[PDB]
């Protein structure tokens, strides 16, 4: 029971998500992350197999936990008077994609591809486990710099995956698809693909392509940097205005630009200098 199992360290960051801290498991010194979430700010609750009230975040994390290292692991969690606490694996050394992109600009395509493929594989996993993330974006992807592996994080906005329409969204606006902006309705897989389209553009251009509802609704994509035509094509496809025109994951991964991906480890050697 309790903290004193773990050993709190520097705050890593905070926001509408809550607050996350570096920490060590005192027993075996495992690097972990301690994420605190206030009950008043939680909005989407669910319940466990064993039948108890919890943040959806926790349900979703348990549903997707496993060997698969494309998604952060939930190690344990605790309930408090006015908060919850989640203990998550921490890789060390680690940097999130956003910070990596600020630091290094528009990524080389070889690297964007390794990365993007890894994201794709992580998301497929979530959908295989019945979970839909709803906030795919550079900040919510961690890079394990030794192993050249990407981990997805922050399921605070996600939802059980379903085949019917979604009328709620509390993700990140600029990553949301046109059909949310206009109609306040979307379907899971097609909304995901759109945000992945924003994600790839961000990677290859050093920034997100739309900053305003107007540009989202319009959906014309302008490339501010040299980007190969296959890449441009893949991105424009993911950003088709009509959802059903977007590619499935299978089509994304069978797309020409996605051929001959580097393994994560050879990515690290070549591109993380390690
Ligand atoms: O849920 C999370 N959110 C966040 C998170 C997401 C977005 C942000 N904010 C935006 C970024 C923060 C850093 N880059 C510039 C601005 C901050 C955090 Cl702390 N981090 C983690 C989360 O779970 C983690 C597990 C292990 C580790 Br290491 C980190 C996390």
């Amino acid at each position: 029971p309790l903290e004193s199992q773990y050993q709190v360290g520097p705050l890593l960051g905070s926001g509408g998500f809550g607050s996350v801290y570096s920490g060590i498991r005192v027993s075996d010194n495992l690097p972990v992350a301690i994420k605190h979430v206030e009950k008043d700010r939680i909005s989407d609750w669910g319940e466990l197999p064993n039948g108890t009230r919890v943040p959806m975040e926790v349900v979703l994390l348990k549903k997707v936990s496993s060997g698969f290292s494309g998604v952060i692991r939930l190690l344990d969690w605790f309930e408090r008077p006015d908060s919850f606490v989640l203990i998550l694996e921490r890789p060390e050394p680690v940097q999130d994609l956003f910070d990596f992109i600020t630091e290094r600009g528009a990524l080389q395509e070889e690297l964007a591809r390794s990365f993007f493929w890894q994201v794709l594989e992580a998301v497929r996993h979530c959908h295989n486990c019945g979970v839909l993330h709803r906030d795919i974006k550079d900040e919510n992807i961690l890079i394990d710099l030794n192993r050249g592996e990407l981990k997805l994080i922050d399921f605070g906005s996600g939802a059980l995956l379903k085949d019917t329409v979604y009328t709620d969204f509390d993700g990140t606006r600029v990553y949301s698809p046109p059909e949310w902006i206009r109609y306040h309705r979307y379907h899971g897989r097609s909304a995901a693909v759109w945000s992945l389209g924003i994600l790839l553009y961000d990677m290859v251009c050093g920034d997100i392509p739309f900053e305003h509802d107007e540009e989202i609704i319009r959906g014309q994509v302008f490339f501010r940097q040299r980007v190969s035509s296959e890449c441009q094509h893949l991105i424009r496809w993911c950003l088709a205005l009509r959802p059903s025109d977007r590619p499935t994951f299978e089509e994304i991964q069978n797309h020409p630009w996605m051929q001959d991906v580097l393994l994560p480890q050879e990515t690290a050697e070549i591109h993380l200098h390690s």
